[PDB]
């Protein structure tokens, strides 16, 4: 399946602790401003909805989703706002969405699914759409002490899903260095790829 079970149960069984931590936004304001004002934007596991209240506040147009009911519930509450509970593998939308926003959750798709992930995200954005997601770096899929499954994939090894997942624009990758929620420090990819222009 394109999903984890356990991943799932986590956050379903640790949302009130882990919707306390508020993720960085220096993506996020640099994602932001690379977009039009009042663009619409999807955002993929949105966890406690921290990111989503700020698309909202600073004027966008932002479908917030989950997989995790408990997280959805607790962003509703937060952003006074409909969350919907959908897992990535879910998503159907066809040239719907000026962004798409993914912050460190693809990195929970096992390996041999993400390309299709990303084809589904790849259909969802209109022409010339940005799309951004993050990953934990590494050198092979595993498993955290909390359960949490990372594929842990390196630069190329993203890139070659990505392009096989569909035609992308422009490929651009940063990284950036902080600790995971389990304390571990862990290196992030930041990636943000441009669909084609119509
Ligand atoms: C590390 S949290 C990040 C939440 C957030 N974007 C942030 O940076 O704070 C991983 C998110 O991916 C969501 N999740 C895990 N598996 C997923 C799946 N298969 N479908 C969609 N959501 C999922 C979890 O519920 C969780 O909210």
């Amino acid at each position: 399946q394109a999903f984890d079970d356990d991943t799932l149960r986590f956050y379903r069984g640790n949302a009130t602790a882990y919707a306390e931590r508020q993720p960085r936004s220096a993506t996020l304001t640099k994602f932001l401003g690379e977009l039009p004002a009042g663009a619409k934007i999807l955002e993929l596991g949105c966890g406690a909805g921290y990111q989503a209240e700020a698309m909202l506040a600073a004027g966008f147009d932002v479908d917030a989703t989950d997989g995790s009911p408990e997280l959805a519930a607790e962003a509703s509450r937060r952003l006074g706002r409909p969350v919907r509970t959908m897992l990535f593998h879910q998503l159907d939308a066809i040239d719907a969405y000026d962004a798409v926003w993914a912050h460190a959750c693809l990195l929970h798709v096992p390996r041999d699914e993400l390309a299709d992930v990303l084809k589904l995200i790849w259909r969802a954005l209109k022409p010339g759409g940005l799309f951004y997601a993050s990953y934990k770096s590494g050198e092979g899929e595993g498993r955290d002490k909390l359960a949490r499954y990372y594929n842990y994939p390196s630069e190329e090894w993203l890139r070659a899903r990505y392009a096989e997942a569909g035609t992308w624009a422009s490929v651009a990758v940063e990284s950036s260095e902080g600790k995971g929620f389990d304390q571990e420090l862990a290196q992030f990819l930041h990636v943000s790829v441009r669909k084609p222009e119509l």
